[PDB]
């Protein structure tokens, strides 16, 4: 019953036969220090040729072997303040960071790794290799690991990798298309026989509890789109792309970083409180953006940019948020809506109700249906602010 | 004499029958520490099934029982400052917090309980208790209570409560509707016939006193539509919609979490003193916000949402007002102004002069008469900023 | 040669017989422990019923007594820092405050009486009173005295006012018409015949000095309509309408406060150096006003309401001025122009000029003759901010 | 090849005969301590009525003396920091302000005399008279001189003089008319015969170098309107307007302050180094002025009055400069530029070339001639802000 | 595939073979301690008269000597934080600075010479000459160098000036066009036979890859455009139209005083780094500038003037930027496209691919060429602000 601004503002393509193709282009540079990923949503994982940065690989350049060893790494999750390793216990995995940021204290609080960062080197080769520094994430994110045994295990199962290691113990272009598959919204309206046939006159109880259904189904595609891990743009956003916050409320500052990393942004989405928050700012700092008109509606916007509220982004329980700055459009490439319209019986151009069967107790059952899918045509449409914090006040 | 914004900004609807009908959905789940209560203006009542989370009374789920002892609690009110309870004390009454705050003051103040509080829980089964704490109202609120011997009472009514309480010893969707009925704004005209004989030429004195008595009634109709008890956007506003200030004046902080809140905030409407104190604030931040056009006409504004006086919003004598922030509309769910039309003799559309009969002292009486009513179609509509100190000045 | 912006804001209505009359209606209740007073222009006399309040004259009820001692009473106008009453001097007099504040001193400034408050009560009946305090006025006003010899003489006229006295000793509806008589601006223009019959081809320098002759008296219409006693916006203005600014100097919070106290206000005026100290305090708020355009032209405003120059406002030796804040209309009831046209010889529609004579000197006399007042429907149609300090700098 | 915003802002009148008279009236009062003056453009002279406020010459009123008296004074001009007269040095001349600043510092800076003001009284009467102060110029100005000899004389040539000296021993309409005249901007353009025989196909150069010509003589005309000492905005504007900065660099309420003392003034002119300042003083208060449109063209403004920069302001070694509010028209008194069309040969339609003979050297001569002035209707039509630092920099 | 602003709001001119001719005024006066250089792109001359400015070659007005001595003179470049010359080496170099700002520090840091300044005066005449100052450079810059040994050559070549050196011992017009020519951007496309045969029906992947080349072609246009030597804005602009930042970062009075030296600016040009910079800057002051719109298109601006991104921009490894206002137009002598259309085969306007063979490994190549230029009329139509700090944030 809420306000819908993302689906009112994103455009909708049509997808045939329920699938879509987007083509990547990953640059990406060998020794410059950072390790660079492929993500498809929430799963990642390390470019082949990027492996090659680690020393104790440096200068092999076999396309198998490179593809084996990054096919032998598993992606885990950290959330903030969880500790990873700890001082003393024995090193046996190496971790490549690929977002996030984990700060080490040694026996004196070293330095903090980010994305792109590795450390657990010398743990692959000798079993001796003991965790010196405690990492401690301060900020949810990935990683990547790579067990001394596998890396073991592919070694022995490649003569030309025995060889290299012995000997050295003494811009790419990358094509991979990405495939999305149009996702579905379902559910079942039980109506019972006698609804159906006496309350029928002046108003169909039967069409207010379809609206009723329709109305919950749009709320599950936005908390959807917005919160799914296969697609869904605070996952399926590129880790470069995500910024942390200098202070850690919406400062404007922040907000004009977050203008910088993208040309042509088209709007702001942020938690109604997340926007109070900034209006907090902006009353703090002393000035008063102006408010830009969009198919005849006033609404805030920073620096022309409207921003526009959206319920579901999650709120956590440390009462920090995130916003989203995303520019839509299909001959600029941005953020487009997959969806498949034409259905075989539709109420609605996206929808599909049909009657699927009355039960001995006489209750009709209707099978109600979307398909809706989100794609990202380039990885800088869609940039993320996140461990923004919305719980302060001026005192 | 003075502009009446409620009259012309809020949209008229015709009832059948001088009734209207709200279907309202109060969502509701148990154990997260919070009473829900049912509110029907100033009369407020706690819903049966939350009467749950109380332990004494936890895992009992008979219908019945829990609607009598629901029924059985009386509301009180309480104004701030006022003392409710006292140390030394003996407790005989458990008391819930419908709305306002109240600080503990234990023998070292130990917190403030607010809406949805309860203590007095142990006051309910043994005679011995005693109040160790004194309670003081900082704000005005309700409060309901539940005596011990009422409880007795119904304990030794239920079979089944018995039995439970011995062995303890040792989302949910709720349908209510709300009626709502015209209330009439009335008066008799007395008009002397010499009056009506002569002075009715150029003039009629008649049609001049039957204006001023018209405009008094639209002053009554506006002042009811804000301060009446039974409807009412003063008292008809959800508890959980009523903020309080941060500092205590109206700072720009402050009207940004009232527009959080609720989607699509039509306008607020505050005392003319208000309006002036909320101009200082916004002078001592340095911000000068714009002003928009409603209806070729110039109004103070911010984030766009125009800001309408209103001198029916009373003033308290500790100087301290309140301001309403709602939206309007029929398609939007929103706050709508319930009136019959078509009246058996109308003066007005929504107005009624007949003529009763002439004294014996040769004054002719005529009836006019209104009829009118406020209808909020969901409860986060209308949102009350209170305790807004407006006597606040630049030091 | 000034611009007249009162002369071109100010609408005007055509009376008949030069006359008009404004009803009023004076709400004043009692026990309050403020005197309301009823002003025609700077004439200013107590209402019989408050006079009531008194104590020594309390449950008296009689209105022609009440009415006789209220004419029996003489009005006093006071200066900024001018002594009244000194200490040890014998007090005679019974002092009613109308306008202004004034501090007393005892042997400790004790504190400031201001309009509605009195002083002097025990002067009137006993012989033995004598001044303790020393009342020294801070700001200019009026002041009614009654003397003890005369409220002696009423009490010997009336029986009735006796024995209320030795017993003692052991809202309200008043409508009083007001009549607004037409002032007139006349002058004589001496032309001399051989200017009349030479220089007359080419230009007119009788047509010139004609022009220059209304000028000067559209410039002594100005002129009176602001400063003029009887009539006149800066005296005829209600003495609840008149406020004090907080500090001094023309702050914004005091602007706030004048827009409070009226509805609709339609313009300021003020002298061009208040103006001058306006902008001051704008730039040191640090906030931009916007700019309006009234008949396609642009002009400063406060909160979209234009302020406007008026060189006819006084200036005080210590460099404080006024500002007037009004609503024009005749629909809305605020402050009219008075003025009648279809005179018998206009050489303008609100002007005359007749030929007077022809002097044995050969010199031609023209009366030039208009006829101007201005009428305020309501009380509460101008307010005056007073005591403007307008030569305050940054430091 | 500037931008020339004063010749296409000032309107332009047709003048007949190459001449213009401009009707003025000076209303100047005696006994008020300020001596006035009668300017014309950089020379003045003494009104010889006002010359009566000198004790040693009160009540004497024969014209004819007054008027020897007033027109033998001499007019000196000093500038900043110069010394005019030293202590100890014998006073033999009466000094009377005209315009500038002079503090007086006394064996103790005594103060700082201004315009109007006079020092050197007891000088002329008797001989032995000293100067005990030394007078040391804060800002440049003029002054008038009045010998002790040269008043002995005029007192040796009117009887009446002697004895009204001897005796004392023991509203003013003034018309004046000022007659301006065109000022001429001339050139010679020499073209050999052979760049206008040959080099005429595809382009003329002698056209070019003709509007290369007419470029020069518009900058020429520019900076003769600013400049020129006859005529000239600079010079010829009323002593009265001519105000000083508050603290030196141009604050928004020296802006305020100019803005204040002339009605409906149209534009400034400065410097775009003193727009820069000015731009930087808008920074370090925090507010960002509005631009308004003049001719479909964005330009900052100040309170709506748009400020257009000027290249032929000068720019003083100490970094000081002026800026000039002014308003042009003819139907309001203004600033208009006095300009005769219709020339005998005109290339356009202010300009004439005319060709003036072929050298025995075959170089063709064309005399390239426009005829231009600049009138002041009234005094109060420009106003200039004096002694602007534009080198002040935030530290 | 980014936004091309510098490609979209540069007007376009057509030349005729190839070639364009500017003609350049040199204003230079001599005596005024600076010397005054032509500059072509990046290679930099002095100017023969400037160069009697030296005291040794004083009065030697000979122009065949002057142009030979200017003409072996040696340009130079250097970085910031480079040392030129040591204490104590010999001195056998005349230094003549033509742009940045070099410390000396002496046996303490004398002053720091800048654009205009010589030093190394003495070194030309004796060998004795010893450094006895350290000279650092703290911007990067040019520099011309005059060697002993060839103006002593050059004194051996003319017998005149070997006599006006021993009897020593004992605004000026200069035209010189500016010729630009016609730059080229190619490109060759290797397509396979088998690509062109089969994939040619719903899509060509010949067009696309032609269009991806035509994307590269105007990115290396825009990149050339910016940062090429010979022509270029960053380059090919005037040294006194360089200014240097007061503090570091982009403040506001640094766009003031960029918007102070030149006339109708169009627009600026910085990375969007520094767009963030310059927006973290308006923060800190509180002042929010307005958006204007140009082609429909809404773009933040500096007092109007529309601030457009480029990427192409340089950042140096200190994180320190430039930002670029600049004036286009030909009506108004500003910064003009060169570029010429009517290729004999376009596949776009300015455009021309062409069929170069096809290999014997049936690959298909296509020559891609577009000829670009870029054409400052007058030198104060491109200004640049230099070292502008961009990684500076509130602390
Ligand atoms: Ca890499
Ligand atoms: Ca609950
Ligand atoms: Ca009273
Ligand atoms: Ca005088
Ligand atoms: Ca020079």
């Amino acid at each position: 019953i809420t306000s819908r601004w993302l689906l009112r503002m994103l455009p909708w393509v049509e997808t045939k036969g329920g699938a879509y193709r987007v083509n990547r282009r990953l640059t990406f540079t060998v020794g410059d220090g950072r390790v660079e990923f492929v993500q498809d949503g929430s799963t990642v994982r390390v470019i082949p040729q990027e492996l090659g940065e680690l020393a104790l690989l440096r200068d092999f350049d076999d396309a198998e072997v490179l593809s084996a060893i990054a096919d032998r790494c598993v992606q885990r999750d950290f959330r903030a303040g969880e500790t990873l390793v700890e001082r003393g216990t024995a090193a046996d995995e190496l971790h490549l960071i690929a977002h996030g940021r984990i700060g080490q204290a040694s026996a004196v609080t070293l330095d903090v790794l980010a994305d792109g960062d590795r450390f657990g080197e010398h743990a692959l080769l000798d079993e001796d290799a003991r965790w010196s520094q405690t990492a401690t994430a301060e900020t949810s994110g990935t990683l990547l690991t790579l067990s001394r045994a596998d890396f073991a295990a592919v070694v022995a199962n490649s003569p030309a990798l025995r060889s290299h290691l012995a000997a050295f113990t003494a811009a790419d272009y990358e094509l991979k298309p990405r495939e999305y598959e149009l996702s579905v919204a379902q559910t079942i309206l039980r109506v019972h026989t006698r609804v159906a046939d006496l309350y029928n006159g002046p108003m169909n109880q039967t069409e207010e509890q379809l609206r009723l259904t329709i109305e919950a189904l749009r709320e599950r595609q936005e908390h959807e789109l917005i919160n799914n891990r296969e697609f869904g743009l605070l996952h399926n956003a590129d880790f470069k792309q995500r910024i942390q916050t200098h202070s850690g409320p919406p400062t404007p500052d922040d907000l004009d970083e977050l203008l910088c990393r993208r040309r042509g942004t088209k709007f702001f989405l942020a938690h109604p409180r997340t926007i109070a928050a900034m209006g907090r700012e902006f009353n703090a700092r002393g000035l008063y953006p102006d408010h830009t008109d969009l198919g005849g509606q006033q609404v805030p916007a920073w620096r022309g940019v409207p921003i526009l509220p959206c319920g579901k982004i999650p709120i956590t329980p440390e009462r920090t948020s995130s916003i989203l700055a995303l520019r839509t459009g299909e001959e600029d490439q941005g953020v487009i809506g997959l969806r498949q319209t034409g259905l075989p019986d539709e109420y609605e151009p996206g929808l599909s109700v049909r009657f699927m069967n009355i039960d001995e107790k006489a209750i009709i059952s209707y099978l109600v249906s979307t398909y809706y899918s989100a794609a990202i045509l380039v990885p800088d449409a869609v940039g993320v602010l996140e461990n923004v914090q919305i719980a302060n006040w001026p005192r």
